[PDB]
């Protein structure tokens, strides 16, 4: 579990979004695995604005932040899960690392903000819902 929380927003993985999202909903994109609803606080997080490959990620199945080198975001193939059918997932990064079901949502960041969310996992890998492209969320 985990969430992104900037402005007025909270960014999640759209297949662990409550009902209460979809009931204030702004935007979600099922082939990014993200969602969007709107909040009454103002949030304290920061969009990272850059094209870095290199940052640090919360694992909460090792209660550790990791520092990991990760892929440009693109379109991945990601096996039939309880929450999708095998799919290509896009937006996607892939570094080495260790991710359990339950870690999605941890945040990645670099130098310049939060870069994106977990989303995938498995063998020693785990994959992050880039955010950098929604530019829209510094805004509004
Ligand atoms: C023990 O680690 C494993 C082993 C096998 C699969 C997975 N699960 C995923 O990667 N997810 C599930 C949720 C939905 C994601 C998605 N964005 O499609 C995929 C993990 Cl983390
Ligand atoms: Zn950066």
């Amino acid at each position: 579990s985990g969430a992104i929380y900037v402005g007025n927003y909270r960014v999640v993985n759209r297949h662990l979004a409550t009902h209460n999202d979809w009931a204030n909903l702004v935007w979600e994109d099922s082939s990014r695995d993200l969602l969007v609803s709107s909040t009454t606080a103002q949030g304290c997080d920061t969009i990272a604005r850059c094209d870095c490959q290199t940052g640090v990620y919360y694992c909460s199945s090792r209660r550790k932040h990791y520092p990991v080198s990760f892929s440009k975001p693109s379109l991945i193939f990601v096996e039939a899960s309880e929450y999708y059918p095998a799919r290509y997932q896009s937006h996607l990064m892939l570094a080495v690392g260790h991710s359990e079901p339950g870690d999605c949502g941890g945040i990645l960041r670099c130098q310049h903000g939060v870069v994106g969310i977990v989303s995938t996992g498995g063998n020693g890998l785990v994959g992050f819902a880039d955010v950098r492209d929604l530019l829209w969320l510094d805004e509004e």
